[PDB]
């Protein structure tokens, strides 16, 4: 079998305030901005895990649970919850860090899939992954099914592409 | 029954070149940037359909099919493929418009879900939707299943949230 | 004579909301931002018409007819209204798309001149242009005079340059 | 008669390097960016002259004389060359400051028209303007004709608006 | 005496790749950008420590030890090394996280001073600070002298301000 | 001895309004943004003095004297106050230009150190510097001590680096 890394090894933090330039609606963060930051921190985690350059292959989901207001401090935590052959599932959690009353509510949750690449751009084999704490193993344990859904979606999506191609 | 709008009514175009500031890897567009633009054009389509302010509730998927290089002209086409009670499924297609050889290859495909909101922020009833051309009815016809998958995912995702809440 | 393209062939749309970062005055779009977007969409239209890389040679005019507020949806429509030897006149129309009451008032109007360039940067011959609908032929019919004014202005402007050169 | 300010009083400088994010073509500044900066420095000059908030009413012209490359230092000099009742003509000169060989070639030239506004947004009377040095009086002396051209263009432009309005 | 927080309580991480838009020189991060990010993460740490809104009162130093290239992953670690009455000294460390060979070289080091503010903008009392690990107590132990230097500099700086005021 | 330039030769101005995107707190400029602009204008002055490419070696200080609000016009004046062998001390003054009541209060004051570099990146000898007006000679006369402080700080800072290196 392959070399294995702990989910803790690639675990990445990012803290960032919401500035007016991140908003669309009055004092409310715009989803596109949030998505760009999610992709940023997730890509960094995939790089650490893969020890390589990575690209986003797909955004499997972003659930926006809560409105995020200007001034809010956001904590992003990305980790690798699943390692395929050349691919990684990164799960990102985004919390609002309210310094005034010390709550850290979950504001969003995202799954993305990254592919590790060579010096010359072909998909590159990534190490395996194992959890240590409880959260890590929750994401680790529930990943096989998400991988499963993704396969079906990749089937349907190919159907759509092929239809558009002939039109 | 409710009032109905044609998918053509809310159909929105966006053309945008990829500039160095949109890239991460050498001369290659960064996924976060692409996601932000997808969300921008999708939100505009949802607004036109809903006749209202909208927020992104979830990013159901983004499939990145092709590398997008600096200089590339991107065409975004967003439309409403499904109307729930207060929600809309927007499908966005992103093509590279190669002016040199007149190909318009599909570079990415995205589904997002928007919720129309009041003047005071409660979810607002949206009109129904019907297709006219063939592409529109392809996305219209395949939407019920995607809605279905989303329900299961919203079930699993709630499980995850509840686990994290107690840790 | 040369090959001819319909003004409809290069006709480009762009939809974009005004975000706080686009403003200067309270909730009011800044003219520089509007000008940058005008140049973006105009350049894309010139590229489609020319089948080539282009540069902005001059901004012949931008008339700001109406204040544009934060949140406003802007529709940009660029088309080629005149084809010289290596140059194109792009006219851009900018409308506020008010989804709430379905008006599409003209917020700005711009004329720019682009030059199509080689792989090696010399000016490149562009195809001719002909209108099809009524708007297209309005811009097509009124272009010869604008071309004319531009010649006089290019005369005066050369005088100014030459004066500054000796000071 | 009204109070008069010297063109030197409102004369504004701006120095700014061209960074990769300002470019479109490889290592070449994008025209939209240049236009945004032109509008920025011109607006500051109009504010100093008017002693008030201003808006851009029109971009009368931007002549792009020279390619501007990444790294280039740009010097913007804005001044008021003409004062109407509530309006100002700002002329902006943009030079490349080559620190290596001490040339300061004219890279672009722009005329814009600003309107000074109240606390409540109505057009506000501006002071008159007089030149002191030779350049100032060149722009001062040649302004009456430019004002003249602008009147004719504002006539034609109104015709265009009215045509589009009925279509 | 006042309430005390561990330096670990307010310790904040930030991971961020260097993108082309962060650079000035070819593929080299621009110092201003680095400074903006330093200020961002430092402000977040001060907020967590203070449990309040903060402003940057001064940048006591930024030592740029190493060139930072495009693509580089930067790790920012901010902590409070000194607590005055209403002020905090935040020390930020910036490391290049080379995922390819697992070195984490120190690329920059910064000290800043923040002031915690009310709901109404007056300086607000902050808790005290104590270290736990070795690094924390190194910064904790060497802070009194830095505070000292700052006093002398604030003396000289006041002299300069007063000179400029009369000119 | 070496060639000498007047402090007036490299003296650079920059005028820039504060836009919403420059703020963090409501209508208040963010310190990081101010620092980025300070570094921009200072780098331009160092380039003019050095006749060369430069990098920021250190930010010796930024004193934020006054809150800077959205809309404020900022005037940056950078000059070289000290020339070492390959290094320059740039002092930047930032004033709020209140066009409404013609005050120009000092909002911030910064010292930075730049190193001039070759075509191949080694430190490059800079010309000497001499003052002409009173302000110039104030900064010129007080520089030797600041240079002095910097030496001590560079001593302490090296100690810190070496401690972190073994941990």
């Amino acid at each position: 079998d392959r070399p294995m890394k702990s989910m803790s090894e690639s675990k990445c933090y990012k803290n960032r305030q919401v500035f007016p330039q991140d908003t669309a609606h009055h004092h409310t963060m715009f989803g596109g901005t949030l998505m760009a930051n999610i992709d940023e921190i997730a890509a960094i985690t995939a790089m650490k895990h893969a020890g390589a350059q990575v690209v986003t292959a797909s955004t499997d989901s972003v659930d926006f649970l809560k409105p995020i207001k200007t001034g809010d401090i956001l904590q992003y935590v990305a980790m690798v919850s699943y390692a395929g052959t050349s691919s990684m599932e990164v799960v990102v959690q985004i919390r609002i860090d309210d310094v005034f009353n010390n709550k850290h509510d979950l504001a969003a949750l995202s799954y993305l899939t990254f592919v590790a690449l060579d010096d010359e751009g072909k998909p590159k084999h990534v190490p395996g992954v194992y959890p240590e704490d409880d959260v890590e193993k929750w994401f680790y344990d529930t990943a096989p099914q998400r991988v499963e859904r993704r396969k079906a979606r990749r089937i349907e999506s190919k159907q759509t592409i092929e239809y558009l191609a002939q039109a």
